[PDB]
């Protein structure tokens, strides 16, 4: 099934490590111009050499002016991957007003900015595209510990709403991707230990986590013409965790 | 992308017109196998010869007894699209006991016993497998004189679910597609009035109504391994209506 | 909160034992006169004993035919209580046709012709009113082995949606309670196992099963007046269940 | 029915106008002891007149060191209602980084400081408690000009969640109502246009807005001990418009 990715201007958040990391790699494999955003350097380095063409964006996007400034002038931008986040975990009675502020930001005012700039960019070249919003099983399931993270992406569904809702006129659909524990830094940190993964795995009916294949895959179908008439869903990508 | 679909065994329900129809035409085009089974035998016979080697299968499946006989020695089967159902239209207080008899005779109870027909086979032969039923934007919001589909598509859903929980240990994956109206002769029967297609024209972001190509794709999508940790979903293909 | 439900008539399906017994037995002491329909003559003739001026109804809610019959000349009805229903519990690989058409013939055909019985009364008479579904937290999750009910249910929610749509117009409000495992003779006969119930109890918030009384408030709250702009809706009676 | 919540301390927060006002006025009614938090002394000073008891506390709670500060030594709080909230509406593409950080602060981070202050306490005192969280029918529905005020809520939905799920061992429940449009200030805003609230009302089943008694009504019984096994629900009053 020929997506018709090829040749197409892809921005992706959060590239630097993991399932956008992936995302970067599928895309340029397929022919797509690449914008690589995410916070840490060396990460980028090491994607450029790996896949040579793709234009580095180094920027903090939890900073809105620094944000503004960095995405300036990307240039015409087709299609949209939001996938930068920050898993900040601590018990509901332990929250921080410094962790909450952090994780609202990164994790969803970002994709505001970032949405905007491109959406703005589709709009004035009169031409459809797409966005990806990486959400999270957690999205629609309250896990312990996860409270901020969770109303992040809670919130982050809605928002993938209100978008497709006002954005439809103008031919962008949006999209969430909702994974399971993928093993990246973010689900090894806390799903690392055999047992607290373990009454996880026993309410996955595939019995088993996420790979980044399977996040890249549901990103890459809600990108392309493919999904030509899917707009504010919530794809899960976590093995039946929400059927049971 | 490609999806594997090549040289695999489909059997799919409902063949003889509209999103069936379709699903048989472009499984066919990719190389599938495909059981076409369909309740009206001149719409199998001209299917074959639009799409020859396809082993057509006319059956009533309202009717278990029948089904049984005519699904008997299917042989293997690898993959599998429960598309059939029928739209018995009747304001609440008008519902019949023969309409709502019919209705989950063909639209769930069918769901069942073709699913099962397929997956005993999967297990017997020790061999991973997907399944997709066709439900509906109604199964989750409702229209007037919609009390007994909107209800079979409901139970479709969930039904999707109990099967992807209990098929998961087995390696069959289970999902549902929900398009909205789709201009075919149930989708044209009652929403060819342009005024009372109108007020839902206007709930659609993406405003229209889904093309049989949209349902094809997101049914072939989740009949692949791109899909691989996805199941007990329910993917909307209706522009939106969803979300608003 | 005075609910105002003292002197208006209320019919209740299932009334024999567990849920529609205790909700009798709520109605009947807070002043309302009670319509107590259900399948086994010695529970009436208990809560007959118990509830002196209640008015029994024996019948079997499955027999469309004999239901009509029954139902004929029940009288005024303002508020209705739909509880009665089976739990036939099979493999998904061995549901039978037997066990799905009976479950379907309770569990919400049934709930359709009680339903259009008393709303029909309702509309002749020009007067307000509500009804109550009793579905299930398997309405919204599937257990194994419960392929059918978790269908049934899933229809129901659906069903009780349709059903606030067209019903509204003419002031009756339709709405769902959603329990957990409550221990009745449905309850306790499977999850009647410490470690079958175990799995389930760590997965509610509030560490317990629900006790009828649970149940009845939800009920009672839903048919009074106190609810007046909720219609449609699923109300949990779960202890958390959904939400983690 | 009695609530029991006769001579209980209840928190209200935008108690000053609105449904907050309605809360303290049902409350102090009931005889319970009342803590009326908001923005604007005026409106403290005016149901102090009408409410004589209830303790004002004037504070701007998007400001979490002066929320920390007033909220400081407020006493024994046995029962929670977060009410307070902003609606900052802006078309997607118009949202600015100050209506968000606002938005955000006010509808959510108040949320968590104030529902640990009370939590805490609770805990301390080994007491059961209630807490009620005011959402909206746009925490699951998009509309337009309400991105960030549907991501509020949205998030609002799946904080409540996290929370009944911590706080349940802790014999805390914690529920949200989801109101339709009440004409008070905030609703009549923008829904004062009689064709733009026209479109809304055409998809409500009991073709109106909510009263603020209708929404008072959910909130009691979700405080008090008849909703018992509820927890991380979301209780809709907004007359069917999620239905259909
Ligand atoms: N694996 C899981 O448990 C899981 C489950 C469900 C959903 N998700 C979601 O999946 C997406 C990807 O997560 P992942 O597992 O791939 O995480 P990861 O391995 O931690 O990758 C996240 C990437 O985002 C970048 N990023 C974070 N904050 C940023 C900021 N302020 N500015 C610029 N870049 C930033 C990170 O950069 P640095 O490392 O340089 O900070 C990193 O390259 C997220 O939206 C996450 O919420 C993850
Ligand atoms: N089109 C829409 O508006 C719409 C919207 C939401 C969901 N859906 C769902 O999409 C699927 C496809 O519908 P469609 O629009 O393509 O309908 P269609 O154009 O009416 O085709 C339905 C096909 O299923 C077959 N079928 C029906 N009952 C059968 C039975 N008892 N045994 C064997 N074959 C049977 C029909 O055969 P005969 O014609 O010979 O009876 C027909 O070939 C269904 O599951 C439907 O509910 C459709
Ligand atoms: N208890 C649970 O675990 C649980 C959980 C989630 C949802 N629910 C739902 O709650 C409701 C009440 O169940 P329960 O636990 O109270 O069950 P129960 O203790 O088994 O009582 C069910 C009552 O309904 C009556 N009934 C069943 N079929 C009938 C028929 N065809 N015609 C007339 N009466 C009939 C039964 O009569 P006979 O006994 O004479 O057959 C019995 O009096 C149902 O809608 C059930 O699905 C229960
Ligand atoms: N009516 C609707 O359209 C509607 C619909 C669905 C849901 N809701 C929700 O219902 C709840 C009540 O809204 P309403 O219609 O009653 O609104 P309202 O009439 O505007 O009342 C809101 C109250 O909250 C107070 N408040 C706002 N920000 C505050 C802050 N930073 N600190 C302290 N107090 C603050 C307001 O004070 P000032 O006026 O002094 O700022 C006001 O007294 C909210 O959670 C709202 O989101 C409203």
């Amino acid at each position: 099934m020929e997506l018709f990715l090829a040749g197409r201007r892809v921005l992706v958040t959060g590239a630097g490590k993991g399932i956008g990391r992936g995302t970067v790699q599928a895309l340029h494999a397929t022919g797509a111009r690449v914008v690589a955003v995410s916070r840490t350097q060396a990460d980028l380095d090491s994607l450029v050499r790996e896949c040579p063409g793709i234009e580095p964006v180094c920027v903090d996007l939890g900073d809105w002016e620094a944000t503004e400034r960095a995405l300036g002038s990307v240039g015409p931008v087709d299609l949209l991957v939001n996938n930068a986040a920050v898993a900040l975990l601590q018990p509901f009675l332990e929250v921080t007003k410094e962790a909450f502020d952090r994780s609202f930001e990164v994790n969803l005012r970002a994709v505001i900015q970032v949405s905007q700039i491109v959406a703005r960019g589709l709009i004035a070249r009169g031409v459809p595209g797409a966005i990806v919003n990486v959400s999270s099983q957690c999205s629609q399931r309250a896990v312990t510990n996860h409270s901020v993270y969770c109303s992040t992406k809670g919130a982050l569904d809605m928002l993938t709403k209100v978008m497709a809702l006002e954005l439809g006129p103008h031919k962008i659909r949006v999209n969430a991707v909702n994974p399971t524990v993928v093993m990246t830094s973010m689900g090894q940190a806390t799903w690392s230990d055999p047992h607290k993964a373990k009454t996880m795995l026993n309410r996955i009916p595939l019995g088993k986590f996420a790979e980044v294949e399977h996040v890249v895959n549901a990103i890459l179908f809600l990108l392309s013409d493919r999904s030509g008439m899917t707009t504010g869903s919530t794809l899960p990508v976590e093995g039946g965790f929400w059927a049971c």
